[PDB]
DNA sequence: CTTAATTC
DNA sequence: GAATTAAG
DNA sequence: CTTAATTC
DNA sequence: GAATTAAG
């Protein structure tokens, strides 16, 4: 039973992660910017309706936090489908804009793969739940990503604000992949056999044998578990000769 | 008075051209080319009316005839400014799209005005009228430019075809040059101290002096009238140390 | 909703 | 230019 | 008028 | 795609 060996690990049983090893991220802005408060349009009553709840647990999570900040950025209704289905999305561009550019280290899906030896064929695929919310955001850059919420009556004061790294952050992305990196440098380390791929969130484990890819899975459940980090037990794929990763189907050493 | 001492070269007292030293021309169809006849589409009595007294003084001519043919190209009701003014205008892009393309040698007016030395800085400026219709055309080559022709009582009995180089035709403006060049060609070796500049029907002559220009001019004039070409008496520039050709105007050696 | 490149 | 698509 | 590339 | 331009 993969799923009781390591509570920690999977998110349905080890809470809301936090990369306790990582240092809480400072955003350096470009030389020449300065804050930018954008008004929030008048959000629909059912909006509202559909996005509060998700508010309320970020901020029982401590994900988000009161605050009074020069930035705003806008929150806009989304539901992809039509009928209900809700969750807050922030417009951050005016944010990005101001932000330093970091170099993109991100390598894209078909490079990755390039480092699949067909010798490894026994694999292993997660994926991170909640990912980035499992980086701090350092307090001097938290005021960057505020955003305004309130209630027809006791609603917040004003402001809500990240203390995690944010979704709609042009280096969300990157920055998650190079701490993730900096986190298992040392599995990689104490399991030389074995070849680890990293895609922001997604990982795929490969090993030679079954035998293999069972240790080896078994250590980095609980490596990741212990770092903070909290893998979806809903969607893995432990020890397949065959698995999706990427949009791509690996099989028989294809793709 | 060099209108009356060029009668034949002037078009004004000369009459209509004939280049009575070029053979008929031959104009090579590809070879996949079968007649094409378009429907004549309705044209207005306005247009006919103002049409009317071009195609018979082209018919008086004989650069319009009476004919049958397998190919028939449209006559289109132009005037340009609005308020009158008619001209027979014939489309024969079908025709054009039918007939060997040949290389084009007419040189463009930058390159032309490159073989203008400084030198020689006394001009002369013809411009030959009618110029198309001074080459004759093959029997055999005739039938292709045909279109119809009526009026609403006796009017002609069907098709009109032209009889020389007609306007409208790809090549015109190519096998005119080439022809001329072919019956200037004595000229030039006669008057070797003197600068000939063709750009179809655009006659550049630049001397070292006044009295060469002036000599060189009278020889051009009675060797172009004898040939059976005419030139615009109205728009000549004789001997001039500044003129205007090809939208330049020649002046201190500029241009 | 807003900002914007794509198509037509 | 206006409609269609995309994405924060 | 018809055929067509340019712009919007 | 529709209006604007060009040219036989
Ligand atoms: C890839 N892509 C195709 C499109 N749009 C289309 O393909 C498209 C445009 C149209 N437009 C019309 O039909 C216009 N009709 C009309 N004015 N009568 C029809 N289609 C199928 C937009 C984008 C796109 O990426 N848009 C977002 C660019 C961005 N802001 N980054
Ligand atoms: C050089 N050139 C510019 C144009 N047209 C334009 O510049 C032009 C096109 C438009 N179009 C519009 O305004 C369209 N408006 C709209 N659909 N609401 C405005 N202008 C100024 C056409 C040609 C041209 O050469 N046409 C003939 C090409 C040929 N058939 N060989």
């Amino acid at each position: 039973t993969w799923l009781s060996d390591f509570p920690q690990a999977w998110a349905e049983t080890g809470g809301m992660g936090l990369a306790v090893r990582q240092a809480p991220l400072i955003i350096p802005l470009k030389a020449t910017s300065t804050p930018v408060s954008i008004k929030q349009y008048p959000m629909s009553q059912e909006a509202r309706l559909g996005i509060k709840p998700h508010i309320q647990r970020l901020l029982d999570q401590g994900i988000l936090v009161p605050c009074q900040s020069p930035w705003n950025t806008p929150l806009l209704p989304v539901k992809k489908p039509g009928t209900n289905d809700y969750r807050p999305v922030q417009d951050l561009r005016e944010v990005n804009k101001r932000v330093e550019d970091i170099h993109p280290t991100v390598p894209n899906p078909y490079n990755l793969l390039s480092g699949l030896p067909p010798s490894h064929q026994w694999y292993t695929v997660l994926d991170l739940k909640d990912a980035f919310f499992c980086l701090r955001l350092h307090p001097t850059s938290q005021p960057l990503f505020a955003f305004e919420w309130r209630d027809p009556e006791m609603g917040i004061s004003g402001q809500l604000t990240w203390t995690r790294l944010p979704q709609g952050f042009k280096n969300s992305p990157t920055l998650f992949d190079e701490a993730l990196h900096r986190d298992l440098a040392d599995f990689r380390i104490q399991h030389p056999d074995l070849i680890l791929l990293q895609y922001v969130d997604d990982l795929l484990l490969a090993a030679t044998s079954e035998l293999d890819c069972q240790q080896g899975t078994r250590a980095l459940l609980q490596t990741l578990g212990n770092l903070g980090y909290r893998a979806s037990a809903k969607k893995a794929q432990i020890c397949q000769k065959q698995v999706k990763y990427l949009g791509y189907l690996l099989k028989e050493g294809q793709r």
